[PDB]
């Protein structure tokens, strides 16, 4: 259940489809100045290179084999960049898709991102190797062999997810290839995973699995550490399936934590900010230890997943750094940011005809992330973590880790505010009003920059400044046409 992240580091960022070179990079250049915790990277292992539509992301979501052997490096790069990267205090938590192989229906031959052979029809990945008994072809019993119902755990679990080659988990050969392949990258250096598609498998299944796992790298981690395991499960009620059945496995991804938060940021369905007084498990959501949290991710951030109107993100970046601020000032869950790469959205009656577009190319090959004078990004790439409010609520959390939340207030509409102890406070105005006002902040007297505007740079701040005085008041002022119309202040902001 712990990220194994370097002490007072509190935060992990999803760089969705980045090389492992520019990633090896980053880590040393900013995540580890910067104070991040780790770094969820895409599948690395071998998947099926689609042609039509034009290699989307989603590709590497249909495994060939376990080679890591991808659009985002070969082994020796993948090695290169945990090594550097935990060599600097950054984490690598991998994305493993495990559940499944490649779609039923995708032609076999070598149209892999490492030339290995396959052939979906016959049930045969040589490169494992996998052959027809080890899926749940004869297990799963509906009339078209995929998931018809999500009212039937039972389907959901044995047949195929949108025609994905479902493993037979239950089988002591499946679950050592897939631990075979885990360990190997345990031992390269990886924190933890994301286990892609855990509803679509028996919680028992994924703990014979984690069971088979090593401690993690003993030249990195203390001796007898596990890895963090988070599992992606959809669950917004209304479903059997609960996040619960997988609490002794690890973490879980709470996806009504965004859905919720974007609803009450937009202000829709009667929502507002003075709700969020009891956000957490007063909300209906998970135990906080069992939280994986985030505002979006790769799959509804473009309507894949369980897609949600409501769902903010990089497009909508007034709002979107709003609710990322308010989830990382917020004690509740480990924090997830994410990081993208914009892609020509466009919608056809409500639908993106582009939710498939893959990262920024050059015919197939991934364009590297350049590094804009300014510190933002090139090439297409978003960089949300390079977004100055988003990153320095990074740090906001850690400098509070710990910190009870406290001192909350709120006009009974949309201006709060909230602090941690005595190390942090942050004010929001989503109202169409000024928010004028002296708040008790529980911080110590004194001149503390403020971190969505500016930075304090050598004893200056180059943004806003707010003043505390003896008795931990201050007054803030935030128009309601402020682009960033929140302020926030830590112990080390403070001049
Ligand atoms: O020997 C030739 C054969 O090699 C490969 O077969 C593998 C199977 O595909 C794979 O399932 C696994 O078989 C094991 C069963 O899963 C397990 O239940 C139990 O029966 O032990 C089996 C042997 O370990 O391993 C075999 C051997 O690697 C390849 O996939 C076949 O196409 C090929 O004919
Ligand atoms: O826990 C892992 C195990 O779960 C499932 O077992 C089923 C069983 O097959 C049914 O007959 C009935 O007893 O419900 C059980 C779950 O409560 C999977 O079927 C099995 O493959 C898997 O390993
Ligand atoms: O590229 C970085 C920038 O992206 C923007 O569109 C966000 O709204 C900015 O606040 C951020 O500084
Ligand atoms: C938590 O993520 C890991 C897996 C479960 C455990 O005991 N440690
Ligand atoms: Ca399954
Ligand atoms: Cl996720």
């Amino acid at each position: 259940y712990s990220p194994n992240t370097q002490q007072g580091r509190t935060s992990i960022v999803h760089l969705f489809e980045w090389r492992w070179v520019d990633i090896a990079l980053e880590c040393e250049r900013y995540l580890a100045p910067k104070g991040f915790g780790g770094v969820q990277v895409s599948p690395p292992n071998e998947n099926v290179a689609i042609y039509n539509p034009f290699r989307p992301w989603w590709e590497r979501y249909q495994p060939v084999s376990y080679k890591l052997c991808t659009r985002s490096g070969n082994e020796d790069e993948f090695r290169n960049m945990v090594t550097r990267c935990n060599n600097v205090g950054v984490r690598i938590y991998v994305d493993a898709v495990i559940n499944h192989m490649c779609g039923n229906a995708v032609s076999a031959g070598t149209s892999s991102t490492c030339g290995s052979y396959f052939n979906p029809g016959s049930r045969d990945f040589p490169a494992v190797p996998y052959s027809g008994w080890d899926f749940n072809d004869g297990k799963c019993k509906t009339g078209s062999g995929d998931i018809e119902n999500y009212n039937d755990a039972t389907q959901v679990r044995d047949c195929r997810l949108t025609g994905l080659l479902d493993l037979a988990l239950e089988k002591d050969y499946v679950r050592s290839k897939i631990a075979e392949y885990m360990n190997h990258l345990i031992d390269i250096g990886v924190a933890g995973f994301r286990l892609d598609a855990s509803k679509h498998m028996w919680p028992g299944d994924i703990k014979a699995i984690l069971d088979k796992l090593h401690n993690l790298n003993s030249n990195w981690f203390p001796a007898g550490s596990k890895p963090f395991i988070y599992q992606e499960v959809i669950d917004l009620g209304g479903e059997p399936i609960k996040s619960s059945d997988y609490f002794g496995n690890g973490r879980v991804t709470e996806f009504k934590y965004g859905a919720k938060l974007g609803t009450v940021i937009r202000k829709w369905n009667g929502e507002k900010m003075s709700y969020l007084k009891n956000w957490g498990e007063g909300w209906g959501f998970m135990p906080s230890d069992r939280a994986l949290v985030f505002v979006d991710n790769h799959d509804n951030q473009r309507g894949h997943g369980a897609g949600g109107a409501s769902i903010l993100t990089f497009w909508d970046a007034r709002l979107y750094k709003m609710a990322v601020g308010f989830m990382l000032a917020h004690p509740y869950g480990f924090t997830r940011v994410m990081s993208s790469y914009r892609w020509p959205r466009q919608f056809q009656n409500g639908n993106d005809v582009n939710d498939w577009v893959g990262p920024p190319n050059n015919n197939g090959v991934i364009k590297e992330v350049t590094i804009n004078p300014d510190t933002t990004c090139g090439n297409d790439w978003v960089c949300e973590h390079r977004w100055r409010q988003i990153r320095n609520m990074v740090i906001f959390r850690n400098v509070v880790d710990g910190q009870p939340f406290t001192n909350w207030y709120d006009n009974g509409s949309n201006q709060v505010a909230f602090g941690r102890g005595n190390r942090g406070f942050i004010v929001f105005n989503n109202d169409d009003w000024s928010f004028s006002l002296t708040l008790q902040t529980g911080l110590p007297a004194g001149t503390y920059c403020d971190v969505i505007s500016g930075d304090k740079i050598n004893g200056n701040c180059t943004g806003i400044k707010i003043y505390v005085s003896d008795d931990g008041k201050a007054h803030f002022s935030i128009s309601n046409s402020a682009e960033d119309p929140f302020i926030a202040i830590h112990a080390e902001s403070k001049l």
